[PDB]
């Protein structure tokens, strides 16, 4: 299995017969994502079909967002570090869909399992806009501007899913434990890698697409030490500390100090894979439901 297309990044559109096992597609495409940080898969038409949609009441009900996160970026050019500070409250689809319409991207009481079967016609969002490759380009462009002017919230790490319960193929939630990613427009994901370094899935159901930056794992230690040259104070004891502490570094900058950047955009219907020592961030282009498990290939 080759690569379509390179972002900076490998892009993998194969068959429904190649695509079929998760597990001999990773295996025999690992090379590519050991290079770059990340890797998209965009699946096959026979694999779309597999899905419901819209999500039945039921499973749009059972989405639960519990303590969301406010971020609040502090930083002047490329450099900034964000503090997550959580709300107490949780959200549902509907809520939170609603909540979206106050972090709006820059132009130029009680529920019922009624309100769930009324919102399936209601859940997504306009996708007219994200075509445009313009119009992309200068929300990332405002987005590192007014990094440190507005507080995004993010609905990161719930435990839940929306795929089929009988879905056996590529199924992020049963896999041979999963969590979902709310997401608003300019909410963040910093730099970093896996736990215990592992891979990750990364699918968004619906919604806007995803920024994601990567370092190809040949240049992770000119970042890791320029991390350090910035950030003394917070490198100096902790070994381990952009595991600890969230940074934001935008490529521009990364790229004009030796670092080499990939950049590519995640919409709906596609899949991020991050490999073993390949860091990754990025933010969502607005209101978004992905989900996501870290997994092995040994
Ligand atoms: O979706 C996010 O918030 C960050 C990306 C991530 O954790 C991943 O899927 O590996
Ligand atoms: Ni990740």
């Amino acid at each position: 299995a080759p690569s379509e297309i390179v972002g900076g990044v490998p892009v993998f559109k194969p068959t429904y017969e190649q695509f079929e096992d998760f597990y001999a597609y990773c295996k025999a495409i690992n090379k590519y994502g050991m290079k770059s940080g990340v890797v998209k898969v965009i699946p096959p038409k026979e694999w779309k079909d597999k899905l419901d949609l819209p999500y039945s009441a039921e499973t749009l009900q059972k989405i639960k967002i519990k303590s969301p996160i406010q971020q609040h970026i502090s930083g002047n050019k490329g450099l900034f570090m964000v503090q997550n500070v959580e709300k107490n409250k949780t959200y549902n689809i509907i809520q939170w869909k609603d909540l979206s319409k106050d972090y709006v991207p820059p132009e130029d009481s009680s529920f019922n399992i009624d309100d769930f079967e009324q919102f399936r016609t209601e859940y997504t969002i306009d996708l007219s806009d994200f075509q445009n490759t313009e119009r992309l380009k200068f929300l990332e462009e405002y987005y590192w501007k007014t990094l440190n002017f507005t507080t995004p919230m993010y609905g990161a790490d719930t435990p839940g899913s929306i795929f089929p319960e009988g879905l056996n193929v590529w199924n992020v939630a049963k896999l041979p434990d999963s969590y979902l990613y709310a997401g608003l427009w300019k909410a963040s994901f910093s730099w970093h890698l896996e736990d215990q370094d592992l891979y990750s899935i990364n699918y968004i159901h619906f919604g806007a697409p995803k920024q994601w930056y990567s370092i190809p794992q040949e240049d992770r230690f000119k970042f890791y030490k320029f991390m350090q040259e910035q950030f003394p104070e917070e490198a100096k004891n902790c070994p381990e500390f952009l595991r600890h502490k969230m940074f934001l570094a935008s490529p521009k900058l990364l790229q004009e100090n030796g670092i080499r950047c990939n950049e590519i955009v995640h919409h709906e219907g596609e899949f991020m894979i991050t490999y073993p020592y390949g860091y990754h961030a990025g933010f969502n282009y607005g209101y978004n439901l992905a989900e996501s498990v870290n997994f092995a290939l040994e």
